[PDB]
């Protein structure tokens, strides 16, 4: 396919929500969609209506049954362990016939054409991710990435959200990177795993920095630029802690059409 996104997140309302990312990228794209997710971290009901929303929204997807491998050190904890998804298994959730993967996080509504993250120049990085804003000054408190071990050892790179990032697959493969992150991650496992682990490797494993209009999450961007925004996260906000459903309804109108026409379609489906 055109475009290739992968996503993998647990819970009933990570679903509801991924079945809305889906739909956003497909109103906003006219080349071919490939979803790729891991089969265990769906729930048998999502899996049986993952066709369903297949044929009505014309993308094609593959469930992939890649195990953690037994050499490499696990996590008790569920989020922990779908973050090691996202970020150890870069070179082997995917065949070597893949050139491209887009990690987009279930939460995420789209407004572009995601074809132009695939034709997105990475300079020579094996992926690429958006800066966190600096836009919104009064979160600049709950800003620890510009403090401390993060001010020092970034060394003037950015920061940068792990909600979104486009992955140069033959880059990554011929940096070993999939290897230096398990590496890396092995001797760090004796915070944010999915986002800690490329921001704090970006000498060895770089990153491009994606335009700001990549992502925009109202925690750390400002109101001004969500007009402009091409992805919206739905990040949490450490100051106001307002539920994740208040701010999809609240900041995103699109976001109760999509949720209502995906339902319109289970009952049609369940109808017959
Ligand atoms: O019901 C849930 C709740 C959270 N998560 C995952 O748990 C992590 C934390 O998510 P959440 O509590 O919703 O916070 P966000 O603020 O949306 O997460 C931001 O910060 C995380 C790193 O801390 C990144 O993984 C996300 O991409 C980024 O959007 C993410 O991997 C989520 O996908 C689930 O899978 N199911
Ligand atoms: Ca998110």
């Amino acid at each position: 396919a055109d475009i290739n996104i992968f996503s993998v997140a647990s819970g009933h309302l990570y679903e509801r929500m991924l079945n809305i990312m889906m739909v956003s990228v497909m109103k906003h794209t006219k080349h071919s969609v490939k979803f790729w997710f891991i089969e265990q971290f769906l729930s048998p009901s999502f899996k049986k209506f993952l066709p369903h929303l297949a044929k009505e929204y014309g993308f094609s997807y593959e469930m992939v049954t890649y195990k953690w491998p037994h050499w490499l050190r696990g996590q008790r904890e569920k989020q922990r362990e779908i973050w090691g998804y996202k970020i150890l298994f870069l070179d082997v959730l995917f065949p070597l016939s893949l050139d491209k993967v887009i990690f987009v996080d279930a939460d995420q509504i789209v407004r572009t054409d995601m074809y132009d993250l695939v034709q997105l120049d990475l300079e020579g990085a094996p992926y690429g991710f958006t800066p966190m804003c600096d836009s919104r000054k009064e979160m600049e408190g709950f800003r620890f990435w510009k403090q401390g071990y993060w001010k020092s050892h970034l060394r003037g790179r950015p920061y940068h959200i792990s909600a979104l990032y486009v992955v140069d697959l033959n880059r990554f493969r011929a940096l070993a990177a999939g290897d230096r992150l398990r590496g890396q991650y092995h001797t760090l496992s004796a915070a944010n795993l999915d986002q800690d682990l490329p921001n704090n490797m970006q000498a060895m494993i770089p990153i491009k920095s994606l335009p700001q209009e990549w992502l925009w999450c109202e925690t750390w961007c400002a109101d001004e630029d969500l007009k402009t925004a091409r992805t919206i996260d739905l990040c949490n906000n450490p100051l106001t802690k307002e539920p994740k459903l208040d701010r999809a309804r609240r900041q995103v109108p699109e976001w109760t059409e999509y949720d209502n026409e995906i339902a319109e379609l289970a009952v049609r489906v369940r109808a017959a």
